[PDB]
Parts: structure tokens; C-alpha cells; sequence
């Protein structure tokens, strides 16, 4: 059980679910509800924090290929960078598999997430209906974005694995690069039947409540699915499984 500190977030789910014995992680999965619960007990770490990632006596360093202390952790224990791809979220795991020489136990995974995503997205299309559209809006500093399937925030989830519709001028604007800004007063170009919003806990955020977005046909209908941002920030197995589920049972119970 080789000690193997986390370096980049990204990667921390998943080396997790195949067994990988953790013995540091980059502070940020705290953000996340699933993550904060996962790796409680593990000891943190900041970019920059060489010396708390000696300390810990790692065999491997797992860091994004854009780290820039690589050549820091490299004295300390090989450092492995890990490709960051935004799209293939279910290959991002088999890469993690490889590490841990784990990567049968990765395409079972596989084959149980995509055959339960298909299942949960028709029960969810009879539900809200087949051509019902979705779409997914984040406000990130200041700042509204709108994604497609491949930029996670549970983009992967609703249109790659549930198979659920975006919205026409959503998909237009997210094509090329998976994400897209959106002008607040202009939401409505993109409000589709159903809203995934992130902000879940968030004081009703200036966005949802403008007179344009009160008067959105989703938001009258009471078909506002609101996510905690700092969870669906990542894309392991363990947060995948939480988003979903707890989109599954959102759009549901708001449906129709």
C-alpha cells in the first residue's frame, strides 16, 4: 500500500476509490461535501507546501502536468503527472487505474456507471418528459457561466451520461469550448424547461433574482435544481455517484 500524496484535487476521488493508500491531499477537496467526508483524517496540503508533502514520506507524488514545483517534489518522491482532460471524465479514471495497476476493477466500475446513467436518465425523461431540456448555470467570480457535456459541473452527468436534452442556444454557445459566459440579462436565451444552478446553500445569488429570471418559465414552474457548487466542482467515482443521485432525485420531484 504504497503512500501516494494527492497533489492535484482532481485525481483525489478516484486514486481513493481503488484502494490507494492516501497519506496527503490538496486542502481544496474540502470544498466539497463527498470529498471533505472521504479524506477527513488525511492531512492536507497548499500548492507550494513542499515540505508537507515530505513530511509525509510519499512513494508518489500525484500533480497536474502544468505544476510548476515539479522539479520541487521530484526530490522528495517521483512526482507522476496524470493527463487533465475535462471531456473524458470516465478515462480520467482509468488513467488512475493504471497507477495502481487496478484498471479491470476501473472498467467494471465503468460498465455499472453507464448502464445505470442509462437506466436513471429514461426514468428521468418519463418523469419530465423526453424532449424536456436542461440547462446547467454557474456563477463563478462575479461571473455566470453556462457548460456543456464535457466541462464537468455536472455537464458529464446530465447530457453524456443521462442522456438529457440542453438547451438549443446552450449548445450552440458551449460546442466549441465545452463552456460559454453568459450575459445576466440574457439568461433567458438559454433558460431551458428545467435550471441546474449551482447555488445550493448560497443566499439567493443576484441572478435569480432579476425581474427576467422571476419571470423564466422554469423558475414559475418551480423547475429550479439548485447544486452545491464546491461539490460538483469535481468528477471521481464518489462525486459522480452523488450528483447522480441527487440530480436524479431533484428533477423528479420537481417534474412537470
Amino acid at each position: 500500500p504504497k503512500r501516494i500524496a494527492v497533489v492535484a484535487p482532481t485525481y483525489a476521488g478516484g486514486l481513493k476509490k481503488l484502494g490507494a493508500n492516501i497519506v496527503a491531499v490538496n486542502q481544496q477537496v474540502d470544498q466539497s461535501k463527498v470529498l471533505k467526508d472521504k479524506f477527513k483524517g488525511v492531512t492536507k496540503i497548499g500548492d507550494g507546501d513542499v515540505e508537507k508533502v515530505a513530511k509525509e514520506k510519499p512513494d508518489l507524488i500525484i500533480v497536474y502536468s502544468t505544476d510548476k514545483d515539479i522539479k520541487k517534489y521530484q526530490k522528495v518522491a517521483p512526482t507522476v503527472v496524470v493527463d487533465y482532460n475535462k471531456h473524458k471524465y470516465l478515462e480520467q479514471q482509468e488513467m488512475l487505474g493504471k497507477i495502481v495497476g487496478k484498471e479491470d476493477k476501473v472498467k467494471a466500475w465503468k460498465k455499472d456507471w453507464e448502464e445505470t446513467t442509462a437506466k436513471d436518465g429514461k426514468e428521468i425523461k418519463k418523469a419530465i418528459g423526453q424532449d424536456a431540456t436542461v440547462s446547467l448555470f454557474d456563477e463563478f467570480d462575479k461571473k455566470l457561466y453556462t457548460y456543456g457535456d464535457n466541462w464537468g459541473r455536472g455537464g458529464e452527468v446530465l447530457y453524456q451520461a443521462f442522456g438529457l436534452k440542453m438547451q438549443p442556444e446552450q449548445q450552440k454557445l458551449t460546442a466549441k469550448a465545452g463552456w460559454a459566459e453568459v450575459k445576466q440579462e440574457e439568461i433567458e436565451k438559454y433558460a431551458g424547461d428545467y435550471i441546474v444552478s449551482t447555488s445550493e446553500g448560497k443566499p439567493t445569488p443576484g441572478y435569480e433574482s432579476t425581474n427576467m429570471w422571476k419571470n423564466l418559465k422554469a423558475t414559475k414552474e418551480g423547475h429550479i435544481v439548485k447544486v452545491d457548487a464546491g461539490t460538483y466542482w469535481y468528477n471521481d467515482p464518489y462525486t459522480l455517484d452523488f450528483m447522480r443521485k441527487d440530480l436524479k432525485e431533484k428533477l423528479i420531484k420537481a417534474a412537470k
